[PDB]
C-alpha cells in the first residue's frame, strides 16, 4: 500500500466517522467554548424534566452512563462496518473485535466531550460537572474519576476528528483480542491503519513532535484503563445486587 | 447504463487483445506442429529472447511462458479501462491482476483452442493436443487440464462481446487475499455481472440457463488455477534447471 493509497484510506475512515457518530470533537469544542449545568440533585432532577426505576442518585447516574455507553456501542458498530476491510471479516471476528475494543474506543472518545470541569451529556444539551460526579458514593465515583484523569492528559495531544477517526479505527482493528479466527488479516488491516495514521500526523501536525509514539502509548494506557474499569464493573456486579446492567453490556463483560 | 457499459468494455477488449475469438475461429475453419520436426521447422520457419535450449518440453514450457506473460500485459491495459478499476487502491489493483490474470488467461484460452490443439504464433501455427500430450511429465499434466475446460466452455458458444464482460467479472473478483476494499470490488463486480446478464438476454435469447452456467464456469476456473498453482510448485521444485519469468515468480510467490 502506497502513500497515496493511505491518503485516500484516511478520507474513507474519516467519512465513516462523520457519517456515524453524532458527536464529533468539532461539535463538542464549539459547544464547550460557547447548555444546562447539572451540578447537584436540584439541577439533575430539573434536567430530568426509559431507565430502571429510580433507586438512588449514585445508581441512577450509573444507569445513565449505561444509556450513553449503549448508544455509543451501536455507533461504533456502524463505524466499524464502514471501515474498508471490516465487513469482509469473519462475523465471529467482527463481534470479537467489537466486544473487546469498543470500551477502549468509548473512553478515547469521551475525552472529546470532556474538559476539566465536567462533561457534555444529552447531545450537548446538558453538562455534568466533574465535581458532582466525584460526589456520588463509592464505588460509582471511583469508576468515573480515572476516565477524566485520562481524558485531560489526552486532549493535551490536541487531536482533531480526522486524527481520531484513525486512532479509533486502530483500536477496533486490534489483532491481539483473544479468540480471533484470522489474526494475521486483522493484523494486516491494523497495520495499514497505523501506517495511514503515521502519515496523517505528518501532514496535519507537522511541528508536533513525537506524536505517533505518544499515541501508541495512549493505546496501551487505554488497555489498562479498560482492565481497571472492567475490574470495577465486576465489583459492582457483586457488591450492588440491587443495581442492573443492560443485556448488551451483560454479553460484553460475559468473558 | 448497462447496454452502454457493455459496448465500452467490448471496445476495451478489441483495443487490448490482438487475437479475439472472432479472428481465431475464421482461421481454425496455419502450419501444424505435431512432432519434433514440425516444431524445429516452426522454430526456423515461423517467427513469433529465450533460454538456451535444454530440451523440447522445457522449450515448449518457455513458450507457454513467453505467451502467458504477453497476455498478462494485455489484461493489465484492458483493466485500466473497466470503469472505476482505476479509482480503486493501487494496491488492490495489483492484488486483483495477480490473483485473477490466470483465470482470465484460461477463459480466453478456449477462444484459440479446439479439440485437436491451439493456435500459436499469433495465428501462424497450430499445435496439436496430441503433441502436447506427448511431452514428458510434469509438462503433460500442466497442459491437458486446460483443454478439457477449453472444450466444454466452448460448447457454451460465447462470442467476444460476452467474453469481454466475463473477463472483467473475473478480474473484478472481490475474493482475493489481501484486498483492502472488498465491498467496492464486489460492487463493480456486481454491475459487471448485471451487465453481462442483460447482455446475454440480448445476445443469446433462446439460450436457457446460460448466465448461471457462466457463474459455475467462473467457479470452475478458481479450482483449475488452484490445481495449476499446485502443479507449478512441482516445477519450481523438480525442474530446477528450468527457470520462470520474473513476472511469473511475482504472481506465484504467495
Ligand atoms: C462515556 C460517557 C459519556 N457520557 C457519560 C455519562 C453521561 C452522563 C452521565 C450522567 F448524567 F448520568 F451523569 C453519566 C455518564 N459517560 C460515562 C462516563 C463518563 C466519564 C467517566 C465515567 C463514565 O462511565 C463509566 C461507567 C460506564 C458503565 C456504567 C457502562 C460501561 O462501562 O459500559
Ligand atoms: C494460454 C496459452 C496461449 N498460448 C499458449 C501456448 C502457445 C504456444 C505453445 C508452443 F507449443 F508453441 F510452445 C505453447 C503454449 N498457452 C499456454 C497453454 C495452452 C494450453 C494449455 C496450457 C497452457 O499453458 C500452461 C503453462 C503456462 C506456464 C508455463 C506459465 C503460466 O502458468 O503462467
Amino acid at each position: 500500500m502506497q502513500v497515496a493509497d493511505l491518503k485516500a484510506f484516511s478520507k474513507h475512515i474519516y467519512n465513516a466517522y462523520l457519517k456515524n457518530f453524532n458527536m464529533t470533537k468539532k461539535k463538542a469544542r464549539s459547544i464547550l467554548t460557547g447548555p444546562f449545568v447539572i451540578h447537584d440533585i436540584e439541577t439533575l432532577w430539573q434536567a430530568e424534566k426509559g431507565l430502571p426505576p429510580y433507586k438512588e442518585i449514585s445508581v441512577h447516574v450509573f444507569y445513565r452512563c449505561q444509556c450513553t455507553t449503549v448508544e455509543t456501542v451501536r455507533e461504533l458498530t456502524e463505524f466499524a462496518k464502514s471501515i474498508p476491510s471490516f465487513s469482509s471479516l469473519f462475523l465471529n471476528d467482527q463481534v470479537t473485535l467489537l466486544k473487546y475494543g469498543v470500551h477502549e474506543a468509548i473512553f478515547a472518545m469521551l475525552a472529546s466531550i470532556v474538559n476539566k470541569d465536567g462533561l457534555l451529556v444529552a447531545n450537548g444539551s446538558g453538562f455534568v460537572t466533574r465535581e458532582f460526579l466525584r460526589s456520588l458514593r463509592k464505588p460509582f465515583s471511583d469508576i468515573i474519576e480515572p476516565k477524566f484523569e485520562f481524558a485531560v492528559k489526552f486532549n493535551a495531544l490536541e487531536l482533531d476528528d480526522s486524527d481520531l477517526a484513525l486512532f479509533i479505527a486502530a483500536i477496533i482493528l486490534c489483532g491481539d483480542r483473544p479468540g480471533l479466527m484470522n489474526v494475521p488479516r486483522v493484523e494486516a488491516i491494523q497495520d495499514t491503519i497505523l501506517r495511514a495514521l503515521e502519515f496523517h500526523l505528518q501532514a496535519n501536525h507537522p511541528d508536533a513532535q513525537y506524536l505517533f509514539p505518544k499515541l501508541l502509548q495512549k493505546m496501551a494506557d487505554l488497555r489498562q484503563l479498560v482492565t481497571e474499569h472492567a475490574q470495577m464493573m465486576q465489583r459492582i456486579k457483586k457488591t450492588e445486587t440491587e443495581t442492573s446492567l443492560h443485556p448488551l453490556l451483560q454479553e460484553i463483560y460475559k468473558d
